[PDB]
C-alpha cells in the first residue's frame, strides 16, 4: 500500500468494515448482543458522515433467524440451519435499515460468495454494482449468499482487494496479536506487525492496510482513526531502526543501573566531573543549537512562560556547571551507606543499606536547563533514567543527550539514559508498568495535574497545588509582617511556593494593619479579594473572593481574618494543601501550638515561603517538591531516590534453630552503625 | 412503602422505568443518541425476563420525528413542533417493537396525560388497561398524548402511585444529588436521602421507593438492583444512628490523631500498658465471645485456614500481652524525633522531625489476634486508625474494640479508632480519597491481590507474591544446603516467605546432590517439578514444571539448574518478585557479587528464608511485608509509618535578604542532630 | 440465478435450503440475485423442474393464448 503509521490514518478515503460473528451475537449464539452492534453502527454512520467511504461486511446473521423462529425449531427438534440464516438475513437487513436511516443514511443489501470473486465477468458485474452504489451515498451491507453455502473473513479481505480500499478494519473479539500463546510468559501484544493473520498478510500483499481491533472496546474506529495505539496494525515498511519502540529502553536502563551499581568510588563522581567539563567545553555547539530551536519556536509564538524558559545563556551554563561540580563533590557517600548494624545472635549480623530505585522517568516542558541537572542526579544516584520533554528544545535535548552519553561513556560506559521523542503518547507511556517507578513531573501545575489525573497504578512524585498560607498573630510586629508578606508575595509571584492567601488574627483588624497591607499590595499592584468574614467586616471594601480553594499565580491574594489560633488551624486543614505555611508572632507558646498542630509538608516561624528551595536548605540540588503522604515531603534532594535493602550474613543459622531445639537466642544488640 | 435499604432491592416484583429526555437524544436534540437507548432496552428486557414487572415511560419522542422529517422542516423554515413529535411517536414505537421483539418480548404503545389521572372513571379505565396488559407478559410503553399537550416526570411518579409499584427507577443525566450546588465546596453526593426532588418526595409520600440514577452509567439497573451504592436512594426510615455512614469516621480519626499528637511522654506508653492490662484482665469475656463466634463459624464450615486462624486461647492472649508490653517499653522515642540539625545562616536553624501519617486503614480476614497488635501499633505511632475484618470474628472484634476504646479513653480519651462493619463494600471503601493513606492488607495472597487489582489512586503497603529463590553454589557444603533447604521449605510451607523454587549450580549436578535433595523432599513429601533445562537433563525424572512464575503454597517446589552465577541472577530478575533470596557458598567474592547484583527486597547468605519476620530482626513488632519500590521494603516495623516534616525557626529572615542586597550568606553547617 | 441451477453442488445446496424451508411452514420468496445480473421466467420454470412441483402457475398480463 502507501500508508505506514497510525498517524497516516486520518487520510484514508475508502474504508471497509467486517464485524465478527462474535461481537454481535450474545453469549449464546442464540439471540443478539445489541449494545455492541449499536455502538458499531453509530461509529460507522459517523465516519461516513465525515465523508469517508465505508462498506460494512456484517457476519453472523444465523443468530437473528435462530432467535426469530424460536418456536418452530422448538416443535421440530422434538419431531425431527442455513434457512434460519436466510430469514435472519431478511430481518437483520430491515433492522439495519431502521437504525441507519435514523442517521438519515440509506443502505442496500448486497450478497456475494467467494466463487463470485473468481470468475472475471462477475468481478466486472459486482464491481459495477459497488461503484454505482458508492457514487450514490449508500452504504451497502455485504453478506454472503448463504443460500449457496455448505468464517467469511477471506471474503472481506479479497473484497477490499478488488476494491483496492485504503484501510480494512477487521473488528473481532481478541484485543490483538501477542508474541506467543497467552498461557505463556512473554505474551507481548504486538501492536504493529512487520487465519486472520494469514488473510492479513494476503491483503497487505494486495497493497492494502489492515488493522484488527477488539470489538468490545468503545469508539474503536474513532479510536483507531485517530492513530491511537490499539488493536494490531500491519506494515513491513520498516523504515528506520528507531532503536527502541518504548521498552527495550526500559530494560536497558535497568541493565545500566545494575552496571553503575558497581562503580561507587569516585567513579560516578569523576563521571559527573567529566559531564561538567563537557558542559563548559563544547557549549558553542549546544548554544547555537538552542539559538536555532528558539528561532524555530519564535515563529510558533507559543507561550511567554515557554518562550521565556526555553532560553539559555552561557551564564546559565556556568550556573549548571557549578551546580554539577557541587553535586559531584558532595555526592560521595549517598549509595550503599548502611543505616543499621545489629546482631540477633552469634554470627547473625543484619545490616540495612542504601540502594537505588530503578527506572526513573522525568517529564517536563521545554526547559533544557533542567535536563543535565536531573541527569547528574541520576548518575550520582547510580540509577537508570528516562526522559521526555515537550515539543521544543528537542534538538537542544539531543545535544545535551549526546554530551551526557559521552560523559557516561567514559567510565561504566553503559548508556543507562535514553529519550522518548516523536510524540510517544504520554498516556500510553504511563500506561506501562513493571519498569518505571517514579514519575517525576517538573513543568508546572498543568503538567503535574494532567499527570495525576492520567496516572494510575504508578508512584508519582510531586505536587500539583501551591495554596500556601500565612498566619499573623496579635503579638506580631507590624512592619515585620509587612515586609515579610511583601516579599512572600512579591518575589516571584508565579511560584509554586506562593501565599495565595493571607490570614490575620481577628484582633489586629483594630490596628488597621489590614489597611496597611492593602496599601502595600496596591503599591505592588495586587488584585486582592476578601474573605466571607472580611466581606461581613467592612462597608464594601475589596470584592468578595470567588472560592477559597482557588489559585491565582498572578498578582492576586485572598485575605481573610479569623478569631483564634485554632480557628486558623482548622481553616488551614480545611483548605490548605498541607504544602507550606509560616507563622509570625512573638509568643512561643502559641508558636509550639502551631508547630505541632500544623500538618503542612513544611512550616516556618518568621521566615518566608520563598525559602522552600531545597538548595536553600543546603539539601544539595533539589529534584522536586513532593506533597504525597509517603517517603517524601516537599524539598526532596537525592535521598528521596534511595531505598533500603535488608542484608544478612549468617554462617550456619536456620529458623527452627532459634526454636527450643537449637541453642540460638536473641540479642538485637545495636551495633555501632557505619 | 416497605423497602428500606438497597439490600432489599433484589425483592421488588413490579418496576417502572422513565427514561429522561436527555439520555436518548444525541447532543443536538436533533437526532437520537442510540447506544444509550440500546443499553437501556437490553437491561430492561433482562429484568423482565427475570420475572419482574416493568413499564417503561420513554420521554422525548420529538427528536425522532424532528430527524425523520429533516426535509420539510427545512423547506418550511424558509417559507414559514408537536406534529413532529406525533410522527416520531409512530416511528419510535416501531423501533422499540423491532428491538424488544429481538428478545422475543412484545410491547404495546399506551398514551396518557396528566388530566387522565385526575378523573376517576378514566383512572378505572387506564388501570384496567394496564392490568390486562401486564397479565399478558407485555411491556407497555407509556408516552403522553402529545396531541393533547400545550418534563413528564410527575406523570411517571403519579403513575407508579396509581399502580402502587415497588420501585420507581428514574434515569437521568445527573449522577445524583449533592449537598449543595456543584460550584461549591462540599458537594456531598447524598446517596441516600432522609423538580425531580419534589416529585420524589411525592412518590415516597405515596408509599413508593424512588431512585434516581445516571443514564450514561452502564448496567445502571443491573447495578442498582444489586444494592450497589449508586445514583440516589430515598427513604426516611432512619432506623438507627449508625454513628458513621463511612466518613465522619475518617474525619474523626484525623481529629484523634491531632489529639494524641500532643501526648508523647509516656502517655501513649502508659495507655498501651493499660491496653495490655485490659487484655490480661477481662479475657474471660472476650474468650467466651470468640468461643461463641467460633461455634457460629463451625456450622458454616468455611475454610480450615480460616476455621483454624479464628481460634484463640489464653496462651495467645499471653503472647499478645507480652508483645504489647514490649511495644510499650520500646515505643518511647519513635515520634517527634529529629533527623537533621543544620544552620543555613545566623538564626536560620532548620531541623527535620518525625510525624505520623494519618488515616491508616487495615484490612484482613478473620484473625482477631492481629487486631490488638495493630491497634497498639497505631496508638504507639500516634496516628489514627480504621479497621475492617471479614465476616467472622465480628463479635470478637467488637469485644476487642471496646477493650481498646477503654484503653485509649484513659488518657487522651479520644476515640481515634473505629470499625467498618455491616458489609461496607470494600471496593467502595477504597474508592474514597483525601482521607485514607495506607491500605494495610493483612490476610493472604487473595486478599492483597484483590486489593491491588481493585485499589487505584491510593498507597497500598504490602506484597502479593511469595516467589522466593534459593541459589546453591558449586563451593557450598552439601549437608549444609541440605538442612538449609530442608528447613526453608519444611518449616511452614504455606508461608509467604517460602522458596517455591530452588536453583543449583550446573556443576553440582555431578555430585548427585540433586538426587539427595529429591530424596529429602520425598522424605518430607514434596511434589517437585523440573526446570526446562532440568527436563533436558535426565531421562524422565520428575514431571515438567507448568510455569516458572507459578505459586504452590503446599508441598511443592520447582527445581532448576543453570550454568553460572550471572545466569542465576538473570533468571531471578526475570522471575523473582524481588521479595527474598539467599545464597549458599564459601566464596566471598561471589558472595559480594550476589549481594550487589541482587535487587530483592532482602537477601541473605547461609541463612533461612524463614528469617523474614521483622520481630526476628529485633525490629519490634512487624506490621507487614512491603515489596513496593518506595519508602518500605519487606519487614516494616513502626518506622514505616512515620514521615518527616521540615520545620524552620528564623527570626527576621526573608528570601531576597539572602540575595545580594542583604548580608545573609550560606553556612549549611550540620549541627549535631538530636 | 440461472447459473446457480447449472452446477450440481449448488443444486444440492439450494434444494436443501428449500426443503428445510418448506418443512417449516415458510413461504420463501425467490428473487434473482440481481447483483449478479447483466424476463426471469425460464428461472421459475426450471425451478419447478428441480423441485418437480405439481403445478406451475404463471400469472401475466395477457389473458391467454390465441
Ligand atoms: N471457498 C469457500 C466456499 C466455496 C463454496 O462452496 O461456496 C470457502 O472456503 O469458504
Ligand atoms: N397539568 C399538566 C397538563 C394538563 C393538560 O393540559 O393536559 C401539566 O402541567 O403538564
Ligand atoms: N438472466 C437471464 C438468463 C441469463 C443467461 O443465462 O443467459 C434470465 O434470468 O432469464
Amino acid at each position: 500500500p502507501t500508508f505506514t503509521e497510525r498517524s497516516q490514518l486520518k487520510y484514508a478515503r475508502r474504508l471497509v468494515v467486517k464485524l465478527g460473528s462474535a461481537v454481535i451475537t450474545r453469549e449464546d449464539n442464540h439471540g443478539l448482543a445489541l449494545g455492541r452492534l449499536a455502538s458499531i453502527v453509530e461509529q460507522v454512520a459517523e465516519c461516513h458522515l465525515e465523508g469517508r467511504e465505508v462498506m460494512m461486511v456484517t457476519s453472523g446473521a444465523v443468530a437473528f433467524g435462530k432467535q426469530k423462529l424460536a418456536q418452530e425449531l422448538l416443535m421440530s427438534l422434538s419431531m425431527r440451519p442455513r434457512a434460519a440464516a436466510a430469514v435472519g438475513q431478511s430481518g437483520l437487513m430491515s433492522l439495519y435499515d431502521a437504525m441507519f436511516a435514523q442517521y438519515g443514511v440509506k443502505i442496500a443489501q448486497v450478497l456475494v460468495t467467494k466463487p463470485d470473486f473468481y470468475n472475471e465477468e462477475t468481478r466486472n458485474n459486482l464491481f459495477c454494482t459497488l461503484s454505482e452504489l458508492i457514487s450514490l451515498n449508500i452504504v451497502p451491507i455485504i453478506n454472503t449468499n448463504d443460500a449457496v453455502s455448505p468464517d467469511n473473513d477471506s471474503l472481506s479481505a479479497m473484497l477490499a482487494a478488488e476494491v483496492q480500499a485504503d484501510l480494512l478494519i477487521l473488528m473481532s473479539d481478541v484485543d490483538g496479536i501477542y508474541n506467543k500463546p497467552p498461557w505463556e510468559d512473554g505474551a507481548k501484544l504486538m501492536h504493529t506487525y512487520t487465519s486472520k493473520v494469514k488473510a492479513a498478510t494476503w491483503a497487505l500483499d494486495r497493497g492494502v492496510s489492515v488493522v484488527i481491533c477488539n470489538g468490545m472496546q468503545e469508539k474503536a474506529i474513532k479510536t483507531i482513526i485517530g492513530g491511537r495505539k490499539v488493536g494490531t496494525f500491519f506494515t513491513e515498511a520498516t523504515e528506520s531502526a528507531n532503536a527502541v519502540p518504548v521498552e527495550v529502553m526500559a530494560e536497558n536502563a535497568r541493565t545500566g543501573s545494575r552496571q553503575m551499581q558497581a562503580l561507587t568510588p569516585a567513579q560516578r563522581a569523576s563521571a559527573v566531573n567529566t559531564l561538567a567539563d563537557l558542559l563548559v567545553s563544547r557549549e558553542k555547539f549546544i548554544l547555537d543549537a538552542n539559538a536555532k530551536d528558539l528561532a524555530e519556536a519564535q515563529k510558533s509564538g507559543l507561550a511567554k512562560p515557554l518562550l521565556s524558559r526555553l532560553s539559555l545563556n552561557p551564564a546559565k551554563l556556568k550556573n549548571l556547571s557549578v551546580g554539577l561540580k557541587q553535586i559531584a563533590e558532595d555526592s560521595h557517600k549517598n549509595v550503599g551507606r548502611v543505616l543499621r548494624r545489629t546482631r540477633l545472635a552469634d554470627q547473625l549480623e543484619l545490616k540495612q543499606v542504601t540502594v537505588p530505585i530503578g527506572v526513573l522517568l522525568v517529564i517536563f516542558e521545554s526547559r533544557p536547563d533542567s535536563l543535565p541537572q536531573v541527569a547528574a542526579l541520576a548518575m550520582a544516584s547510580a540509577n537508570g533514567l528516562l526522559l521526555k520533554g515537550g515539543k521544543e528544545a528537542a534538538h537542544s535535548n539531543k545535544a545535551l543527550m549526546e554530551l551526557v552519553k559521552e560523559a557516561l561513556a567514559t567510565v561504566g560506559a553503559e548508556h543507562a539514559v535514553s529519550l522518548v521523542s516523536t510524540r510517544e503518547e504520554i498516556s500510553d507511556l504511563l500506561s506501562m508498568e513493571n519498569h518505571i517507578d517514579l514519575i517525576i513531573p517538573r513543568g508546572s501545575s498543568d503538567l503535574v495535574r494532567s499527570i495525576q489525573q492520567q496516572s494510575l497504578h504508578i508512584p508519582v512524585l510531586g505536587h500539583a497545588e501551591g495554596v500556601c498560607h500565612v498566619y499573623i498573630d496579635r503579638d506580631a510586629d507590624l512592619e515585620k509582617a509587612l515586609r515579610i508578606a511583601r516579599d512572600a508575595k512579591c518575589d516571584y509571584p508565579a511560584a509554586c511556593n506562593a501565599m495565595e492567601t493571607l490570614l490575620i488574627h481577628e484582633d489586629l483588624m483594630s490596628g488597621a494593619i489590614f489597611g496597611d497591607v492593602c496599601n502595600m499590595l496596591k503599591r505592588e499592584g495586587v488584585k486582592i479579594y476578601a474573605g466571607p468574614r472580611l466581606n461581613q467586616q467592612l462597608t464594601f471594601g475589596p470584592p468578595a473572593a470567588k472560592s477559597l480553594k482557588h489559585e491565582y499565580g498572578a498578582l492576586e491574594c485572598c485575605i481573610e481574618v479569623v478569631p483564634s489560633l485554632d480557628e486558623a488551624i482548622n481553616h488551614i486543614h480545611t483548605y490548605g494543601s498541607s504544602h507550606t505555611d509560616v507563622i509570625v508572632t512573638e509568643n512561643d507558646a502559641a508558636a509550639r501550638q502551631f508547630l505541632g498542630s500544623v500538618d503542612s509538608a513544611c512550616v516556618f516561624h518568621n521566615a518566608s515561603s520563598r525559602f522552600a528551595d531545597g538548595f536553600r536548605f543546603g539539601l544539595g540540588a533539589e529534584v522536586g517538591i513532593s506533597t504525597a503522604r509517603i517517603h517524601a515531603r516537599g524539598p526532596v534532594g537525592v535521598e528521596g531516590l534511595l531505598t533500603t535493602k535488608w542484608i544478612l550474613e549468617g554462617q550456619d543459622h536456620a529458623a527452627a534453630d532459634f526454636a527450643e531445639g537449637g541453642g540460638r537466642t536473641w540479642l538485637h544488640e545495636t551495633l555501632p552503625l557505619d
